[PDB]
């Protein structure tokens, strides 16, 4: 409910604003939080958050608290706007292009951001978690006006109850034709589950076991298949928790603090953050 009441466009107090993409006459912005000791020639890890909202609505404000946390830990932390259905009359494949554009932009501009271009983390909640997952493992579906010599692939992912299975193949023609028109492409082309293979970037996933929007079982299957392929895919179930459980301002912030603690340790584990101390 509280995520639902967030402002668009957000204020994002303390963020620097950068336009990463111009498309359909809209400027898509990154809201960039730097650590207090940031200096130009730093080579920090970065994290880019994608808000949730069913590819229909939402706001970068959702992930403001997370950005401030990760900035305080030494990362360049940012929340990306991306086109959605209610504002821009786009479909999911467009959202995926925008997410990929954001990662590509951060990598392209890593030097001036004070960022290591091979320590860029994608993150998001629900539909934004799907987008993050697409930046790590789904091939680019389009070549927008951007630097095609720079990869769009994130180096790690941190997902908060993501959608990861968008096709029914390998689990009814009309439903896949239905999905094709909703998604703007063949459903498998924006289905992370359908692109599981060896040699993918590491990730951590936080998911409630009582999630009635994205069933936990889809995430368990994803994670099990990822481990079978030799990938580091850490799945943290939150027993009895519902969709959106991880958000700032939810359930006395307990699950908010817990997800951040475990996300932080994962980033230490993969060498993206120094140990606390
Ligand atoms: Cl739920």
């Amino acid at each position: 409910a509280e995520v639902g009441r967030l402002r668009y466009p957000p204020e994002m107090p303390g963020a620097e604003v950068k336009v990463y993409k111009k498309v359909d006459n809209v400027d898509l912005k990154l809201y960039i939080y730097k650590p207090a000791d940031w200096k130009p020639a730093d080579r920090r890890s970065a994290i880019v958050f994608f808000f949730g909202g069913g590819w229909q609505s939402g706001s970068p404000a959702q992930f403001r608290p997370q950005c401030e946390y990760f900035a305080g830990r030494g990362m360049v932390a940012m929340a990306a706007d991306y086109r959605v259905g209610s504002r821009h009359n786009v479909k999911v494949a467009d959202c995926v292009a925008d997410a990929k554009s954001a990662i590509r932009w951060v990598r392209q501009h890593a030097a001036e951001l004070g960022v290591d271009p091979q320590k860029i983390v994608a993150s998001g909640g629900s539909a934004g978690g799907h987008l993050a997952a697409c930046t790590v493992m789904v091939p680019d579906l389009e070549a927008p006006e951007e630097d095609h010599t720079i990869s769009s692939q994130a180096n790690a992912a941190i997902l908060f109850n993501p959608v990861l299975i968008l096709s029914r193949e390998g689990l009814r023609q009309d439903w896949e034709e239905r999905l094709r028109e909703r998604l703007g492409t063949e459903p498998k082309a924006v289905s992370p589950y359908h692109h599981i293979r060896a040699g993918l970037p590491p990730m951590i996933i936080f998911h409630g076991t009582a999630d009635n929007t994205v069933p936990f079982e889809t995430i368990r299957l994803f994670a099990e298949a990822m481990k079978k392929a030799g990938n580091r895919c850490e799945l943290v179930p939150f027993e009895g928790a519902a969709h959106g459980f991880f958000n700032f301002g939810r359930g006395d912030n307990l699950a908010y603090q817990k997800t951040l603690e475990l996300a932080d340790e994962f980033l230490v584990e993969i060498g993206f953050l120094a140990p606390k101390g």
